[PDB]
């Protein structure tokens, strides 16, 4: 595979097997007073600054050339012109890949088959300006002359986890924005609790699916179709309740949604790339338009510092590469991402897509197999709570896991004149200086000793105490959680994706590993209906439908 | 470590170096067509049944027997009985460990120092059934004569997790409960947007922490105190809104908790088994306490399962060795659940800490260092939506991950005449079937040619399409979600990680790996205060609190 070919590489391999013992986090610091200084980045975007700090890694600054010169061994920087540049560099399915032109607010052309497309891209974003501005002031009107109080997204995955994550840590912004609910598994659990808790009257639902096809997102559909009708018992009323977020006119007039209800994207935004296009009317809903247009602007703000910069001093990079680092010399599965921020409760589950659904991959540009490891799963939860679930794991266990730290420096929520945001800071700053620094046996011992251990306990209990170190961090520190500075966090980590994909020679921007598991569900699906056994697949199959068969009418 | 050097781990990893080619699941199932009856158990709880399929493992018959004799081998029996018996296996801290007193319907005498643990059990389990029916009746007043209608569970970690997991889960059984709230992060944001929607005369709030000395739970409990002090102005009226739960009676009171307030329990209750004590009051608040008593029946049949079983039949031991061979042999560093219900949508992230806080550990009963993996990184999301989100990676990524499917066979929610729940159990069964079944470049070019691909569109896409599969899954299937069955499947998960823990030789039970941390944090704390540099840390430290102190 191309990576493996690379010199670039081979050096780098190389250097982990002669060097490894020299990445000592301990002695490094201790070595280099300067070394925050030398291995840290910050960025004044004008609406805060972002400070990334990748000093507690297990890199020397001959690492981080030897990394830097990878990317260009592998293309990075030509790869990103092809990208802003409108080419198809989706080359499995023959798309282009232009979420960043949902964002371009420079309005500088960007062509497809030699056509622009950002006059259609602010197309629709003049038609979801004007109608949260009709259903947010109360213009729009309900089938019984109601102003809209819920607002209500169905679908999935790629058309679900942005427009939630945004929403979720966007909270403070939607003073006078109806409440916004997000409908996306197709166990009727979901559903049926959250329309239990609506009126028909006052509900506005969001259908939103690229292909319209999705069987979760049209049954869900179907059934709040359904409900609505129950209440309403006039078709035209749909009109006034229903609105579609897709590609696919003709499966949205199919549905019954009027044409003028259909807010449109491309085949050039991806799923989980798609928060910036239509799929984000929930956004724009919940928060405004205004703050919607604020958070397109930070991430064109993170496009533009990710183009124009030398790739030795440019953030998502850097980030690429320090996961390549970690993922193909050290052999690391995994890469946490824990915010210490409760509204980012979702950022996380975020980019479990973005970034999984991207990079796991195994068949490169060229056809052949990859003979390395591409990309990582990515798990977190919110500090500080994760530090009472699993840190005991991340520092004290057997696996080694790059973890990004990230924490706004204003808290939305100031109260008892800022002492838990202090807290939360500490802690943030704590445990990655715990993570690098541990805790020695000397240490440990002279602490014991000071607690009165007599010499048999404090033998038994020391080595239990000893915390080995040396366990690498990034923190992301960025003055205030707003709109703007969302929009250049999640774009930052977008472009990171895409570095690492360059990398390793493959497609970030498909997913065909999704369509096995879906057509097994099509042949399953009708055999499930009767009382009749099923003998038609594999015995653990055969076997669980028919425990599912007979436990279906025990009561 | 004790493990390496064990008789039969060599065995089976000398068996894995020599035969681990040869294990192919597609293969394994053509050629035995019985893999599903001899590799799967069948539960009756006499209060639904448990399948616990296990035949989509890279296992054979012999693997399964060299599995049980580590089991053997390596003492779990023997130390079961200790844990039921009242020693005091929690070695490094010299306590016992009985989460499974608390639910010990039987009430045969559980001896701790020479005494029966029992009776205590049960004078708590009371107060609770009682505090619940005058809370829930409407007798329970606030201040001003008015019933509680919101119950705020303060609380982080095992005072958390538990019970935000069960309340989530259980949500049908709810119906004339008040509503429940958690508030755990230290991050304002919590308890700022919780009591921005509470009227002081009518929150219960619910203080849980085991040593009621944790930084976050009892800045919270002081902000809430503060919040309602502010309303009601009559300090007696505390003792009508605030409870304690704990094991620590001089905190609770030098606090402002009346006596009278606190639920306790016991050294031996770990946090992250807690939720069978005292910490689950917000449990028996929400969905009543007869639930609540179900909740710990089926925690308490499952003990008994894994006390009478032989290991061969005994599900979380088979579950802890399967684990064990992907862990210790196969060397996968995650293990992802993947409950097909919206109610478990906090499943995982209670077992994250369940097991990772457990087994995360490196250091052996004999105080030697680990020479193998200990405890798995533990992650995932409900199905469906997982399929939508990340399941592209464990069919077609680069990393070996053993999966465990549960999903009740019943819905509590049987819209459309069940349409929603058939689709959910076929993809259910479709998934595991997927990453058993790859499809073959020859399957895949079949499709191909027969949707219409021409030779050029063909030859690009076919080597994309190709699925390696090979991917095993544990599938557990259980008739519907009720509290007693929610207690098994959890104690279930409980044995899986005590039997690890046993044959790894460490202890499940403590967590000194959480001390640096809070050291560290409160020498930073007062460095926060000023507007000066700080220059006391390494670098990086002193650099990202000096942006910090720029930047406010």
């Amino acid at each position: 595979a191309a990576l493996t070919r690379d010199p670039q590489f081979q050096k780098l391999q190389q250097w982990y097997r002669e060097h490894r013992s020299e990445l000592n986090l301990r002695r490094l610091f201790d070595a280099n007073k300067d070394r925050f200084n030398h291995f840290s980045l910050t960025l004044n975007t004008n609406h805060g600054h972002i400070l990334v700090d990748y000093s507690k890694n297990l890199v020397t600054e001959d690492v981080m050339r030897m990394l830097v010169d990878l990317a260009k061994s592998r293309g990075v920087e030509a790869a990103r012109e092809r990208m802003f540049n409108g080419e198809k560099i989706n080359y499995t399915e023959g798309r282009a890949v232009l979420h960043v032109a949902l964002r371009n607010r420079s309005n500088t052309p960007i062509l497809v088959d030699g056509k622009d497309v950002m006059p259609e891209v602010n197309k629709v974003l003049d038609k979801m300006k004007s109608f949260c501005q009709r259903v947010r002031s109360g213009d729009w009107k309900g089938y019984t002359g109601k102003t809209i109080t819920d607002v209500i997204n169905i679908g999935i995955g790629g058309s679900d986890l942005g427009p939630l994550m945004v929403t979720e840590a966007l909270k403070p912004y939607s003073s006078g924005g109806p409440r916004v609910w997000y409908v996306s598994n197709i166990d009727g659990t979901h559903i049926a609790k959250t329309l239990a808790q609506l009126n028909p009257e006052s509900s506005l639902f969001i259908i939103a699916s690229k292909t319209f096809t999705t069987q979760e997102t049209i049954t869900n559909a179907e059934t709040a179709k359904e409900w609505f009708l129950q209440a309403a018992k006039d078709p035209s009323a749909v009109a006034k309740h229903f609105v579609a977020l897709s590609t696919n006119t003709t499966k949205v007039k199919e549905f019954g949604i009027d044409p003028q209800n259909m807010f449109e994207f491309w085949d050039w935004v991806g799923g989980r790339y798609s928060l910036w296009s239509a799929i984000g009317l929930s956004i724009a809903l919940h928060v405004g338009f205004d703050n919607f247009e604020q958070l397109l602007s930070g991430a064109h703000w993170m496009d533009q510092h990710f183009r124009t910069t030398p790739l030795e001093k440019n953030a998502p990079v850097l980030l690429a590469l320090l996961g390549i680092w970690y993922i193909n010399c050290f052999g690391c599965e995994t890469h946490a991402m824990l915010p210490y921020d409760q509204y980012l409760h979702r950022f996380a589950a975020y980019f479990q897509q973005g970034d999984m659904e991207s990079n796991g991959k195994y068949i490169t540009k060229s056809g052949t197999r990859v003979d390395h490891q591409t990309g990582p799963i990515v798990w977190g939860e919110p500090g500080t709570n994760g530090q009472h679930a699993f840190y005991q794991l991340i520092h004290q266990g057997t696996k080694m896991i790059p973890c990004d730290f990230l924490i706004p420096v204003q808290t939305q929520h100031p109260i008892r004149k800022g002492l838990h945001h202090k807290i939360l800071l500490a802690n943030f700053l704590a445990q990655t200086e715990a993570l690098m620094r541990g805790k020695s046996t000397e240490e440990a011992r002279k602490e014991l000793q000071a607690a009165g251990k007599s010499p048999e306990d404090l033998e038994r209990l020391l080595p239990h105490k000893v915390f080995e170190g040396n366990r690498p961090t990034n923190s992301i520190v960025f003055t205030k959680l707003t709109p703007f500075m969302l929009g250049a966090l999640v774009a930052m980590y977008e472009h990171k994706i895409f570095v690492q994909g360059i990398i390793w020679d493959i497609n970030s921007f498909d997913q065909w590993g999704v369509e096995l598991g879906k057509q097994l569900a099509k042949k399953i699906e009708p055999e499930l209906d009767g009382s009749a056994q099923v003998t038609s697949h594999d015995a653990s199959t055969n076997g669980l439908i028919n425990f599912i068969k007979q436990q279906r009418e025990a009561r």
